[PDB]
């Protein structure tokens, strides 16, 4: 099976790459926000939408991977290979993560349609060579 | 803060690990039964329902720990402890992997209702001292 997490959203990993790493907020400030706006909904009975039923299993499953890396981290002896993992997260799952979460939280802030707009947007400044590409790349908003 | 994955689907983290462990069949054989049944309904751009979406997730969080897992064994142990960290998943976190895809790979075949009403009758039944509890252990099969 060969299953991409943004499909049923009207996206695909690739869309979501076409964006820096840099440009995403870390993990922690996003579960932080995703609290801080829709706690409440994600804890309910209700299913309220499928954008809170993926990001609710995104946030269980971020707290599995932190304590599979925390423990692989004391197991490791040599601090070189600690580093080495570390790297690789932060450069893998750990972007991944920060991609998808930061993905469902802004469809939940700005309207799916807002974000993919968005989203399509960006990929085609970003690919577009710096001579022509006007100065001013997409805007993300509520309007 | 506190999610139970089960709420929204009328279950609870309890109402699953309160039946025993040996009844979840292991994870290799639920996600061989996801993709043999589901595959292209799961890989297709349609919600299809809130247990597809949470299915997907689920698949695609225990691949997120096996390929880091798996990484870690292949590159930063001996070759003969390659699988080191995957056992430590396993032991880990199994069990609860096997619960949440089985509770939507079955609500899937059999509809939620029907699952619930199962895992209610698995509660009363072994709760029932075992002389009015016709061995008849209610199943989920038909």
């Amino acid at each position: 099976m060969d299953i991409d997490p943004y499909k049923e959203f009207g996206a695909t990993v690739e869309l979501l790459s076409f964006l820096p790493s840099d440009f995403f907020p870390s993990v922690r400030d996003l579960l932080d926000t995703a609290a801080a706006l829709y706690r409440d909904a994600l804890e309910s009975p209700e299913h309220c939408s499928p954008h809170h039923t993926a990001l609710r299993q995104a946030i269980l499953c971020w707290g599995d991977l932190m304590t599979l890396a925390t423990w692989v981290g004391t197991n490791l002896e040599d601090p070189a290979s600690r580093d080495l993992v570390v790297s690789y997260v932060n450069t893998n799952v750990g972007l991944k993560f920060r991609q998808l979460l930061w993905f469902h939280i802004s469809c939940l802030t700005f309207g799916r349609e807002t974000v993919l707009e968005y989203l399509v947007s960006f990929g085609v400044w970003i690919r577009t060579p710096p001579a022509a590409r006007p100065p001013n790349a997409p805007i993300l908003s509520t309007l």
